[PDB]
């Protein structure tokens, strides 16, 4: 038997994966040991981006193995192309369910469905061609509707379980628990849909997404999580000497530095994300890094499950994240702009059997793209035509292809969102509010369409400070990088029909 | 606000409804007093049939409001095309999310997913344009994941909890319990869901469709559910001296008599329905009514929750069944053939607020295509042009529209299914194993596309035993009957294109 | 090499064929020694009949093998669902390019292009997949610029070149030409089209839809043809006694009696159909053989040409119409109603090679959606499953199948049109104006949807003057007919995905 | 009355327009009184360019308003994704017939037809949506029928009518006739077309795509076009001292240095392009000077035919071309590479009614993306979301808008088909095998997706000798030219459905 458990979480940075950490003689100031047991059983990808950001972008190149150039589903809330072969349409294909537990955050296609379909109300609501076994629901209905069965009371506005527990609490950075308990949380939820998924099947071969919300905020912890780690144990945030310096950086960093709010990552709470000092800030990282084990103590469950049945080593596992997450970084609070944290992920993936390379921490660049062609060639499917990414597969057992890609690439789409409106403030149109990004260990080119570009030594300058693209001396290096960019755009053009000919003896195809 | 809740349950026969029993001075023999609620607050339907069985065709025209002529969906097994607009699709159209418990046992359009499918290996699966809020799941692994979830240790087969009690336990008709606790019945999931699915809406307007798959088979209940209808108080079967004589009014008859096994009803059973005994099948029948109180007593739970939270009058609740049940009836067990216990189902509709014909049993004919109309003439939509049926709102207000139908009309085709093949005993092609009836107050009329027909003087015949068809005598009442069939067959041609037209000022569209 | 030349004429009488005439002794009053060639080498049906009328809704069932009760395009100015596999796309199946000349009258589905489409302010336009090599156009207009451009000069209207030659002459029923000369006729239009399309192949193999417009009206013809035949050798025409009396048998009867307008079938007319005498009609007649003769002298052209260049024996040649016309009899001009004219067209077919039947007449009942299933399997494709019609073939060969139909079938649908409204007069709903006829040698059955039925007696009634359906002492006759058409009905409903099956080895197709 | 009549030639160069070559006080060297016209009378645009080459490519840009990179009718012989609103639907959509004269080389979307569609044998058909009323016909049978039914005896390989006059001809670059009659030429065929459609129309408005195949090769000319202009008066051709040295600018150049045949370009001929003489190739441009006259005589035919009509004020003229020709420069014949003879064609508007710009000559950079907007804009329609290119109206009155592009941009893939693959000798992969270029009126900048990039100084090297893109002193030059193309390629991405939104209100729409 053949199982895949893709284990998809939510605002969880690469950075913060204990293995990595160790590796490179780091305190592992939070604990994950049952993400740990995966990563000492396979190869955990040190250099893992996704492709775009924030949540639907991010989730339709991993669920579709396309560029967001391709999938053009740019912004929360912008339709996704019904077009796009997904990888629930694709799972079918081989023959397996393509269950789904969380949520994909999916606007419909509006050629498909009426105008009013409530979907629209929505951010995104579930992908076509998913089968799902345990979904968040649009705003969050499932999950309180299982709390509310459960006998839990919930207040009139729901998310209010999410303040700080107690009415003299300060809505913020918090060291205080929220108001809904462990067994009701949202990660037990997910976890409960999974094992229960799991039972039904029985032994029978599987496939299963299992979402998990955490860490996305509210930055707030049930008991004990909240509690579980020092603020002073947190790494520092990295950012300018003021908010000031830093927006200077650029006019889309700056747009953020001013609009982000501190109640869209704690509940309630009022004023700027920019102006959080370094203690507020190392307490959402506790609380962060609290969130975070909570999903790794229910991930092993689902992993005691899996072992007790006997299906540990028929199961490959992979382990990944949607996106990251700023967390100060910047003065920034969120996935947003061009910065490493809000792109770089985990990946971990642990074969069926004792793996070649188990224990071993891969530096070849890999995208969230390449998550769908890796589990249809794992099952014996042909990857489709039309995606970008390409099987990980060759990582698994001798490593790194010749001819794998020589740079990380992403993309960010900035154009007007119900709840975010940067257009008047940069002056553009929304056809004209994009970026991408391609760097490698040494340099990293930020080019947007209609704003300036940016370039950093990455050696020199780790964390993005130091913009070097319009100093003179740096012209042939980044006119070397704007055109590994510029082959990247052609490369990756639409292959939906490119493979098929006409001719005398009539329709054929190319393969190479 | 406006809810609708479309409660269906499985194989739940119109003459083991109390309150029409109770009307026509019967011993109402079974307990339903949350169904007899909403008969005294509603109207009762009593000359309602589903047009066509088993599950998947009748589901087809529940929620698409199309005769089997036209959905095409003609046999389980059989796919549904995407071309017809279904319930799901409509219910969006006017902002509604079309939330779904239990199943509808449709086979995907071919030309729509993969030939590798999982949804191709089992009899049907969810319809396109719903959204499940409590799966049976094929092979019911909805339900049993939740029963492991629970707790509960199921057998090696799982559906072996449907084994009477006890090793020494002899496989059918019994006065044994089955091997589930209540708690953890069916029944009892489904009950759950909604109830989970109502408290996460929140007081949010709703569509539910609540499906219960009792009192489908196996007859076996739990505890003491099993135990609760004696059976000398069950009515008796009404059949013919024996299956031979039975087997002889026609081909088809011969078919099913023969054919039909104790094991498609009873778990683990073996040998013919039709020999069993009338002791058998009063027990059987006391089983039935168990599982239908099991059913009732767990509406009462939903109907609470309404009443708690003060939906009740703002809710239209309707009451119906995919098909109905022979029960042995003419030696038969199931939904097949051309009998009226087959077709003939409950119907109950409670408006929102005070009805004006509140506890009115009405004998109007209504058919199941008549329910998706309601239910988006209810709520504010345009019936799409294609449906065959019309909407019941008139009756719950003035009564019968003088122009309403005036015959009763169903359908059944029995082509070969994987586990049902009566082609080669028939000598039929696949095209060419069908039927349609047509009925009134005083004849029945059966047409057979290739078999010959059958008539029956409903008042002289109530249960179908003499067939009149080739008495010289009857010519001109078979005529006109064979007649008005013929012209529901031209009246009911599809309508998908057929208002539309072409001409000097353009496109048009004739409404009349 | 395979050739199919698929000749179409319009509004040609199946009693207006020489070969049939001289076989059952008659005078065969009209000239068509080409049509005559055909039927010496070829097998002649002489029940053929087109499955319904008028132009669009029996081409929909010539080019997609369907009864108008699953086309749906039921009228002139009705959409085509796309939906249904026509013939051209069919034959780009087989590698045939589906090369058109005439018109198809083929109204586009609305879902498949804008409502401002100019294809919608005429009767119909070209059907999807064909590809025109010759085409009248909307409005004819191919055809007037092909005059305009050939040098003559055209009239301000330009429908006026059909007026009777001179300023004196009264439109109607003529002896004198039309004012177009015979090199610039629409027949020789269409021939110089054929000819140049079978030139540009240079004996590739070819598949040709060769369209003629004659004889449709208006009823006068070019010189020497306006001549060519005495109006006192022409058959009378066959009429009650005077309108009102032909009238009484049937409301649509008196409809068309009452509404058909003379200016409908010779250009410029004034008055009633029905109100034309003996002579007039015997006109009419004649001009009509004209017609007929002028299309025959230009087939010669294209035999000819194969003839030269050696294709005629590899060629399968197919002579039709798409249906018939009453020429005055029953007091009525066109293709309306249930009389046999409207519906009887002619049929010849001349396979590849020294036919084994040829010269033979063929009295097996043939349907017009018989002539695609024939073309595609002679070219060695699948018949689709879709069709209603069957193959031809085994005629050619042995003679009729065994198993072959014992009734021809054919339906009517009245519903308004901008130019013929008959529902107020009838009383009637948009889908309730349909009718269905079957019968045979001896019997005749009219069965209307919602008006009342007729039967004919044709051995005592050959013309269907004494309808007997409400006489008691055919009750038996009747049922016997209204259950052959009933069964049809079932035994008809679409196949489109009818044949498919879900089960334990995934998704399968029945054959049988 | 609004008409529109686009004239797209094949294959004619922009420098080869007389109202420019004048308007520089160069030698007019042949002679186009009627394009002279419309250039008297509109505008005449002098930097106008073709997206893409070669015809499949071009057409799909020029009648979708779509970039390659967008269409993905990436070379001829690659099918084109029925999901592109092309000008034939778009103008349905404002009722309008798309009438089209010529061919379209559009290769059909495999998914929408068999893949035994004789479409598939040929380089391209007709695109869908057009309705065609004078095809070339795939293989330009539509033209051999028409010469062959004109009473013209072909030859048994017909295209060997364009061999040189006389048996004794050597084949290649001639001073011969060819051996058809000027009244049988295409271009003739191609007016007599026009001619008959707008007969056909009398004066109701019209669109009309009026093709010409000519000056596309062979490069033989009907007699006297053949002798109407001397080699020494035409223009030099510009190339490199030796076929070597040119080839050693680039890889991509080489192959099509080797490869290019004279049989592609002279009926019969044999032997390498690169390797004519100056006599030889100035031959070639006299006959191809010959050619174009003959256009433009037969363009004065349909002038000529408007002006009697009085319809000539009323219509928008447009005329281009779908590519140009390299005619010797640079060792080439034919449209391939990046070179600016292949891209720059002819751009000419007169709009109805007396022209604002009257004469006037354009610099406004113009691509050919721009046209189907400029139609749709003219006829009152909505330019679509999708479409690159904007409407050139406001160039016909007030001018350049301020914000207009300030770059020409074009597009070249050349992977494998079955009659040119240059991937083996290049190294590269199918989806490797393209370039873009971007230029203004200093600097052109080629970039290749995986090949080097060339950047030429056109005020220096207007003929694109000299390669700068390596050398160190143009970093920060090349670096611009890779940065706007850059943002181009984001500026640009699929638009398909990026301006909805969901979000509280439910679905909208962005306008900016």
């Amino acid at each position: 038997k053949k199982n895949v458990l893709l284990i998809v979480v939510d605002q969880w940075r690469a950075d913060f994966v204990p293995h990595v950490l160790r590796a490179d003689g780091k305190i592992d100031f939070l604990k994950t040991p049952n993400l740990d047991r995966l990563c000492r059983e396979g190869v955990t990808f040190r250099n893992h981006v996704t492709t775009c950001v924030p949540a639907g972008p991010a989730r339709a190149s991993l669920l579709t193995g396309l560029y967001l150039m391709n999938h053009r589903a740019v912004q929360n809330t912008v339709p996704l192309d019904q077009r796009h072969l997904n990888l629930g349409k694709a799972l079918r294909g081989v023959g397996y369910d393509p269950a789904l537990i969380g949520y994909t955050t999916t606007v419909p296609d509006p050629r498909t469905t009426s105008p009013n379909d409530p979907r629209f109300r929505v951010l995104g609501d579930l992908m076509d061609g998913f089968h799902p076994v345990g979904a968040f629901e649009p705003n969050m209905e499932g999950y309180f509707g299982w709390v509310a069965q459960n006998g839990f009371d919930l207040p009139e506005h729901r998310p209010d379980i999410w303040l700080p527990e107690g009415e003299d609490a300060v809505a913020g950075a918090t060291d205080r628990p929220s108001r809904i308990p462990k067994e009701f949380s949202d990660s037990t939820f997910f976890t409960e849909r999974a094992l229960t998924y799991l039972k039904g099947r029985d032994g029978k071969p599987f496939f299963l997404h299992l979402g998990y919300y955490r860490p996305h905020p509210p930055f707030v912890a049930s008991a004990p999580y909240h509690a579980m780690y020092r603020p002073e144990d947190m790494p520092a945030p990295i950012r300018a000497a003021n908010p000031d310096i830093e927006a200077a950086q650029h006019p889309l960093m700056k747009f953020y530095v001013d609009s982000i709010r501190r109640g869209s990552f704690f509940q309630g709470a009022e004023g700027s994300g920019a102006t959080l000092d370094e203690a507020e800030l190392r307490q959402m990282r506790a609380t962060y890094c609290g969130l975070i084990t909570e999903v790794d103590d229910c991930l092993g469950r689902v992993f005691s499950y899996l072992d007790e049945t006997g299906q540990w080593d028929d199961t490959l596992i992979i382990f990944t994240s949607d996106h990251g997450e700023q967390l100060g970084d910047h003065h920034l609070l969120g996935k947003i702009g061009y910065n490493d944290p809000s792109f770089r992920i985990p990946l971990v993936i642990k074969d069926a059997g004792e793996n070649a390379r188990a224990g071993a921490i891969e530096s070849g660049f890999t995208e969230s793209i390449d998550v769908m062609p890796t589990i249809l060639d794992w099952l014996g499917g042909k990857i489709p035509h039309a995606c970008d990414g390409l099987s990980l597969l060759p990582f698994l057992s001798e490593g790194r292809p010749q001819d794998w890609r020589t740079e990380l690439h992403y993309e960010y789409d900035f154009r007007d969102v119900y709840y975010s409106e940067p257009q008047s403030f940069l002056g553009l149109g929304m056809n004209d509010c994009s970026l991408c990004v391609i760097q490698d260990e040494r340099y990293k080119y930020v080019h947007f369409a209609a704003l300036p570009p940016l370039f950093f030594d990455l050696r020199h300058d780790p964390n993005e400070f130091t913009n070097l693209a319009d100093d003179p001396a740096y012209a042939a290096l980044v006119r070397d990088y704007a055109q590994k960019a510029l082959s990247w755009r052609l490369k990756h053009a639409d292959r939906t029909l490119t493979h098929y000919r006409s001719g005398p003896e009539g329709l054929s195809e190319r393969s190479h």
